[PDB]
């Protein structure tokens, strides 16, 4: 329930788990609030072990909210394509992750993504690299446990900041 404004250029909020506390998860939840006027931008992103590509990946694509999680090699994409989002309003984002199955709620419309038959490193918010990088503002990001947020608005080491920030 705090509230981060990223200005032009782009900021970004990392949390980094230190390298003995990389925690391997059985299941992962994602929340976030947020509001932008931009159509195409990257909001969440989680590190997996070094070089291992993305663990969590939240895109605002085509004005609608998709999340991108590997199972292994596989990478499983869900989608919410019935929510638009780049309107500048609030919006509540909701990933549950429970082993190979998946839940993705955008405000009110949920999404039951079902399974057939690694080590987190970093959460990243925003993209100050990936031009145009998000512009708007994120408000109560929960992630595992953590309220990454809050944790920078109490100035936690495990928090770098970079960008165009403002607490709000």
């Amino acid at each position: 329930a705090t509230t981060y404004i990223f200005g032009k250029g782009g900021a970004l909020i990392t949390y980094t788990w230190p390298p003995n506390d990389r925690p391997s998860t059985r299941m992962d939840r994602l929340a976030v609030g947020f509001s932008t006027h931009q159509r195409s931008a990257v909001l969440v992103r989680v590190d997996s072990a070094s070089g291992l590509g993305d663990y969590l990946q939240l895109h605002i694509d085509q004005g609608t909210v998709g999340v991108i999680f590997n199972v292994g090699t596989d990478d499983i994409t869900i989608d919410e394509p019935n929510a638009i989002v780049s309107d500048g309003k609030y919006h509540v984002v909701r990933f549950t992750r429970s082993g190979g199955n998946a839940t993705l709620q955008v405000d009110s419309w949920p999404v039951n993504e079902r399974y057939p038959a690694n080590s987190q490193a970093a959460i990243k918010i925003g993209g100050r690299d990936q031009g145009r990088p998000f512009q708007g503002q994120v408000s109560g990001l929960y992630y595992n446990g953590l309220k990454v947020l809050a944790l920078a608005a109490e100035s936690d080491p495990n928090v770098r900041t970079e960008g165009h920030l403002r607490l709000v």
